[PDB]
């Protein structure tokens, strides 16, 4: 009944019959993207309407296509040509990917590259990545991968462990030729595997972990109606699945008494960005936008219970679509449990003698990604106390290069001649805020300090300032740690007991942003990660912060075209946009295979409550 | 057999029995500080000689003394007497906080201050601080407290929510005299009750949380040999206690293949400052230093299972002495225990077909202290992968005021007439490093931008550069979250196996430092907080960085003496002293019980190891 449910496998397939019979998915066809529209603005007249939006690609090399369809009316209601030179390339389709690998086994400066150095092409890997956009004029409006190489010694070899540096591909994947094969001189291929399931690699695994068993004897705390209905701990959200952005948390809400009070409208990932920082013309081109060019919603992975989610478990399995309009369903894609999460508040108090301690937990909601070498895990929590926090994981296995004699100033050394290439992984969050409803404004809260004299006569005493956001063109903002930067969302119009307006105050980790030249290519397609916090007007269509077409862009789409318009953000719908990333420079410990590092963002209260909102946590 | 060992009450038994044989611990002595000595550098030697280290005070007003004494022999190694106008005095005792109120009680000043508010003396407590210097002549040489009253309503009140604002007095507490009562005006007492256990206030407990159950049904994997020696996942250490620092971490080492190889000699969380940003004279010279003055381990709590503690817990009980010399034994006073820590690695490979997944976990080591009004939980964490993580836990009752008619810049609202000044919680963890043993260095790591030009001519390049800190004069560094920057500890003299020097790499959180202006009291009694990170060579006798004797110290002990020794500290035996602390603005939410809010920092592995540590996790 819930307009918010995630799709099913008849909608996809009504959709499928729908494109087909309105004669818009003939053979030649590929959808490369395929999701639900969220409800307009102002749904309270019933009247659901479940709309899908298709991007459609053309394997003959005709004009691919936007279409928009009604499931309910059973209607096409809208389909645009495309012009990709323009508007950008539809995302990379997973049966493009084994193109690259097979078009350039056939081509005769590939295999004379590969015989130059002894390698078999059966044993030689290709990464296919994306193209971005950069000097060659012969790439505008077509759709190009470029193809990086590795040789797997056996079947079940770790390629990433034998880098073939010094050689790189483009290729045409609708024209399927091969456009240009670069090489740069004769590397050694890194002899060492890095095969971390190998005994002789391992040693004998330990025999000392004895076990932790999570249960819960009367079943989670957590309720889960209509599908994807949750409500927990005076919590209420609906959890969506996009298959270009992964779990989406949908009316964040939150039981004040007999009051449900909205806090988020809409919460995601709306784009990643992975650019390498290495000079050499090998890779200089890399940068995935993993959401926008790839999709990180099909690539989630099957989550093993007692191995990736531990605990009582409540799994959702969401269903996407093919390349072909098929039903396809991600089993076990979703975990949500609760976790105890240690004290929550305590205080033993001498002169009342009453001893008081009471502990704290948390909501998850989990999925895990995996794109090519990479995985990453996108964990929510949500909080007794009313905080709310993401945390991205990101592991796998890093990408390699050779390590050059005489060192690098942009690529760690691993292995003997084995170089990992200095990178960042930036995230894009997208809030759309209802503190308390739509009227929501933004301050940036700084420290103050304050000099020693009259009225501070003993140089003690500190403040802080907030500064409200009222215009779009004001509202791009820098983190700044040194001053305890904070940037707070409240609603004007809505008073807590005290009559201060009720907020959330943003919390960021303060790590570096984009750190490629302002003038390159990669900080013009991630304009974005330039900042560390944007503001936006609420609007339909502008939902990510590069665009919806990111795959050979050439510049400038999402945030810094919406923020031109300069609208008032004063008391009104509005939504953040919060950048932030890991830096990372790969180190031995890295190295064959990735602990885990993490980097987030949290949301807590400011004056939303009229007191501490978890008074009422019993003793346990 | 460990000279590392916990103190026992036999040995607190000997010492006072030798103290008082050489008449020291006559009917007007107090022992305000007892502990055991570390081994002095280089105890190879076998000759384990168990001194501990004394602090007496007098309740006469004669001169209190410093003494040694070797438990081992029998003997008093020295004994000093100390002049504390110039030394400072002695940390607070428990028995002279009790002085306060009643002294008070009968002074005819006080009492009209009482009467014009109509207020029971009998009603009325009075939170007994420490003094600080500030203006007083008078003060020089003299043990003073300051005291501020709160309004109990009923024995089982919180006194906190009924501040008397207005009205502050100064105590001798040796003399026992009232020095100064000063009354600025009369503010209404804030009439509202702040009983988080009322169910007035609470309204009914939840009845929705669900058990969570967290066993170890064949044990835990850490074993504990000798009282305090923990042996976990490749971990090595020693936990002691100390009345004054608590917790103490020693000898923390990992077994590297068939090499215990040492990371950290002594950990120890050395001060702690809680300074207030209020410009009232009622509070302007409020600024705690719970270690230093009070002295947190005194004050811990005793733990409970299930609450304080949730799974299979192995407790230590330290002994401490009491003001007298008895041995008191703190039960349940440290809580340790593994914990699942989500996922280590994982990785699905295309090519190769392996999925592989382990899970996380780290060893605890907590312990919980009540100072006043305000509670604090210490957190050590050892992971799987080498990450050691300290965590601090904030939590209580929030220090109030009023809330002035017409607001406040520096007081935050809490409830009607109502106020909590500004405030910071700021940690000084002392680090005596031993990166593969003594010879380390430490190097500060910013991450370096390109130009967009030759060499760079796509402009994504970036790097990093390191900076060797080479003397104490400079190795006094602030934070710079913009730059990325973290600082590395290496052994140049040990090698991986990339002939690269192991090392250790700190991440701290990079919040604000002492706000204070540099002019003031504080600013001169802390400043270890006014920087981030400072490095010192090692020396028997720099074990604080606020110094030895805190308390009504007139500034500059400690930190700024120590270096302007201006010693090598490039490959030598050096510690680190890292300043993290919080800013707290206090929200509505913290009242009337404040929800644990939490600062750190933490140290990982960077070429420390020749690979990643943990291949060898079986798969569970
Ligand atoms: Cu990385
Ligand atoms: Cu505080
Ligand atoms: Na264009
Ligand atoms: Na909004
Ligand atoms: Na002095
Ligand atoms: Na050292």
């Amino acid at each position: 009944a819930s307009p918010f449910r995630l799709a099913s496998a008849g909608e996809i397939s009504e959709v499928q019959g729908i494109l087909r019979t309105a004669g818009l998915l003939g053979p030649e066809k590929r959808i490369a993207y395929l999701g639900v529209l969220d409800p307009a603005r102002g749904a309270g007249s019933e009247a659901e309407d479940r709309r899908f939006r298709v991007f459609i690609h053309d394997v003959s090399g005709a004009r691919p296509q936007e279409v928009t369809v009604s499931v309910t009316n059973g209607t096409v209601i809208s389909a645009v040509e495309l012009d990709t030179a323009a508007t950008g390339e539809l995302p990379v389709l997973e049966e493009e990917f084994e193109v690259v690998e097979q078009l350039l086994a056939t081509d005769e400066r590939w295999l004379k590259a590969l015989a130059a150095r002894n390698l078999d092409v059966s044993k030689v890997r290709v990464a296919p990545l994306s193209a971005g956009v950069f000097e060659y004029a012969e790439e505008r409006g077509r759709r190009i991968l470029r193809g990086l190489a590795f040789v797997q010694d056996f079947p079940e070899d770790s390629a990433w462990a034998h880098p073939v540096d010094g050689l790189v591909a483009y290729v045409d994947v609708v024209s399927k030729e091969v456009t240009r094969v670069i090489d740069t001189g004769v590397f050694p291929v890194p002899a060492e595997h890095g095969n971390y399931t190998d005994p002789e690699l391992t040693g004998p695994l330990r025999t000392t972990q004895k076990p932790i068993s999570i249960t819960q004897p009367e079943g989670p705390s957590f309720t889960v109606t209509g599908g994807n209905h949750i409500e927990w701990e005076k919590w209420s959200l609906d959890v969506g699945f996009d298959v270009r952005e992964g779990v989406v948390l949908h009316n964040i809400a939150f039981r004040d008494g007999d009051r449900l009070r909205p806090i988020i409208n809409r919460a995601s990932i709306a784009e990643m960005v992975v650019p390498y920082g290495d000079p050499s013309p090998i890779r200089s081109w890399q940068n995935y936008f993993d959401t926008g060019e790839y999709l990180v919603g099909q690539y989630a992975n099957s989550l093993e219970l007692g191995c990736d989610c531990l605990g009582d478990i409540t799994y959702l399995s969401p269903v996407i679509s093919d390349a072909f309009g098929n039903p396809r369903e991600i089993r076990n894609g979703i975990c949500m449990h609760e976790e105890d999460w240690g004290i929550l508040a305590k205080h033993s108090d001498l002169w009342s003698g009453i001893n008081y301690t009471r502990r704290n937990r948390r909501m998850v909601i989990s999925f895990f990604t995996t794109i090519g070498n990479y995985d990453y895990g996108f964990y929510w929590y949500l909080y007794l106390d009313g905080t709310i926090e993401f945390e991205a994981k990101a592991t796998g296995v890093v990408f390699t290069s050779a390590f050059p004699e005489g060192g690098s100033d942009n690529i760690s050394q691993l292995a003997p001649g084995l170089g990992a290439p200095f990178h960042q992984h930036i995230f894009s969050a997208r809030l759309d805020m209802a503190i308390d409803g739509f009227t929501n404004r933004v301050e940036e809260e700084d420290v103050v300090r304050q000099t020693m004299g009259p009225g501070n006569e003993r140089g003690n005493a500190f403040s802080r300032k907030r500064t409200v956001l009222t215009r779009e063109s004001e509202a791009v903002r820098e983190a700044d740690a040194r001053t305890g930067r904070t940037w707070i969302i409240s609603n004007p119009e809505s008073k807590n007991r005290l009559n201060e307006p009720v907020g959330y105050k943003l919390h960021a980790h303060n790590q570096p942003t984009l750190l490629a030249d302002p003038g390159s290519s990669i900080a013009r397609r991630a304009a974005f990660a330039t900042k560390d916090l944007w503001v936006t007007r609420y609007a339909d269509d502008e939902r990510y912060p590069t665009g919806d077409f990111v795959n050979q862009h050439s510049g400038g789409a999402g945030l810094p075209s919406y923020i031109a318009q300069d609208r008032d953000i004063d008391g009104q719908d509005i939504v953040v946009w919060h950048t932030f990333g890991l830096t990372h420079f790969p180190r031995v410990e890295d190295w064959p295979i990735m602990p885990v590092d993490t980097v987030g963002f949290k949301l807590r209260p400011e004056g939303f409550f009229d007191r501490s909102p978890v008074l009422d946590v019993p003793a346990n």
